[PDB]
């Protein structure tokens, strides 16, 4: 039998290889009267465990860096000598949260169950309700709807500590990489006001070893 939890392992292996691997991701946000600078970043994932992300552009930025370890990330900036401390929850950029960009997977952070399924057309979806296991997660509630077919996720729904819709995601743009037909784009829109949407798009997916000590605040003392 299809399980709640397997609907999701699922929907988490066709997102991204489970392993560690590098990405990168563009990141374009515009709200009808006001654009944001395009950002780019390179990832380096190793589960919900560890990973790294490297600010490439805006040149404004370029050198930040996040270490997250478990759900603690480090964030090192021009203005300090030693890294300070930013959620998961925090905002990235955009409509992106940090988690957004730093977690590998829904699978460990929220407890799965099946809230109803939904048609829309000819296509059936698992509509899974994602209960944060605590606040230090990403977020305390996200729907994901996951097609029926192919467990391929399809869109999202992001909820606030008090049940409040924020934003919405939708998986696009679909290609064979590594084993999987893989999202290579997700496209983030403001359930609020501010008409913003963040266009993320990820390229040169591709497997790496990443060894534990390479996540330390010592590997990321850089000045280029």
């Amino acid at each position: 039998a299809v399980t709640a939890q397997s609907i999701l392992e699922k929907a988490d292996e066709i997102r991204f290889p489970q392993d560690s691997f590098q990405v990168n991701v563009a990141i374009r946000t515009a709200a009808p009267d006001h654009a944001e600078d395009l950002y780019r970043y390179q990832v380096l994932s190793k589960g919900n465990e560890n990973s790294i992300v490297m600010i490439t552009e805006p040149a404004s930025e370029r050198g930040q860096a996040i270490l997250m370890k478990g759900r603690d990330l480090w964030v090192f900036m021009p203005s300090v000598s030693q890294p300070i401390r930013l959620s998961l929850s925090q905002r990235l950029t955009g409509q992106v949260a940090n988690g957004d960009i730093a977690r590998a997977n829904f699978t460990g952070d929220y407890h799965p169950q099946l809230l109803r399924n939904e048609s829309i057309d000819d296509e059936d979806y698992y509509v899974l309700e994602l209960t944060g296991i605590d606040r230090s997660v990403t977020y305390q509630k996200v729907l994901l709807w996951v097609n029926q077919s192919n467990f391929r996720p399809y869109k999202a729904e992001f909820y606030s500590v008090s049940g409040r819709l924020l934003k919405t995601s939708r998986y696009e743009n679909f290609d064979n990489i590594l084993g999987e037909m893989r999202p290579t784009r997700i496209i983030m829109e403001d359930a609020l006001k501010s008409g913003e949407v963040s266009v993320l798009d990820y390229s040169d997916m591709k497997l790496r070893d990443l060894p534990d000590k390479i996540f330390t605040k010592d590997y990321l003392k850089r000045l280029e």
